[PDB]
C-alpha cells in the first residue's frame, strides 16, 4: 500500500501542486475532494483555506493552470519522519472574459511530506507548506 | 531580485510560524545567520512564537518597498522595510489578526536551503503602531 521512490514522490507532489494552485470554474467540489486526499489531516484546513482564496479571487471568469517549472530537491528533516520537498511553480492565469491574453505568476514552494483512495493509492500526504512569490 | 527572494525567505522563517515544519523552520533560519548571529536569532525567533499555541499559523511578508545602503567601511548592506504578519487560527473560523513591523537587517555573502550564502549580521525591529 506504500511505494517509496523518486518517481512516485514528484507525481504525487506534480499533482497535489495542480490541485491546490490551480483552477476551473467546472469542476470545483471534485478538485477539493481530490486535494484533500493529499492532506495530512493537520494540514487539511490550510489546503480549504488557499482553496477557498482562489475562488474568491478566479470566481468564474479565470482559469489557472499551474506546473512544477524546476527540479525538485529533496532532503530529509533531522529527528523527524517528514521529508522536504522545494522546487519551482509556473501558474498561467488566462480569463475567460477575452479572446486573447493571459499572465504568468511565479513561486517558490516547499513542501512536507510522508506516507500514511482511487485518487492516492499509496498513500502520499502533505504536512505542511510554505510559499515565497517571485515578484 | 535574488536579494529580495533571500530577505523574503529570512523575514518568513523568522517571523512565520507553522507546528508541522517547526524544527526544519529553525535548521532553516539558522542557514541565513552569520555564526557570530546565530545565538540572537535563535532568542528572537523563541520569543517570537510565544504567541503561538496549539492550531495557529503565522505568515510574514515584506509589505513596504526596500530601502538598501551601503554601511560605511564595512562589507555589509544595510536593508530597512515593513513586514506584514498574519496570524491565522489553523481552523475553519473566520478571524485573521494582522501585526505590521519596521525591520533592518545587515546583510553579506558568505545549499538547498540558501544557495547563494545571503548571511545576516545583525537585525532591529520596531512596532508599527
Amino acid at each position: 500500500q506504500i511505494v517509496n521512490s523518486e518517481a512516485v514522490v514528484d507525481s504525487a507532489t506534480s499533482k497535489f501542486v495542480s490541485l491546490l494552485f490551480g483552477y476551473s470554474k467546472n469542476s470545483l467540489r471534485d478538485r477539493k475532494d481530490q486535494l484533500m486526499q493529499y492532506c495530512d489531516v493537520s494540514f487539511q484546513t490550510q489546503a480549504m483555506r488557499m482553496f477557498n482564496e482562489n475562488i474568491r479571487q478566479f470566481v468564474d471568469k479565470v482559469r489557472a493552470e499551474a506546473i512544477i517549472s524546476s527540479n525538485i530537491q529533496r532532503e530529509k528533516v533531522k529527528n523527524s519522519p517528514l521529508t522536504r520537498l522545494t522546487f519551482f511553480i509556473t501558474i498561467k492565469i488566462t480569463p475567460d472574459t477575452m479572446e486573447n491574453y493571459e499572465y504568468i505568476t511565479k513561486k517558490q514552494v516547499t513542501i512536507y511530506y510522508d506516507f500514511a483512495l482511487i485518487i492516492n493509492p499509496f498513500g502520499f500526504k502533505v504536512f505542511d507548506i510554505q510559499i515565497t512569490d517571485l515578484q
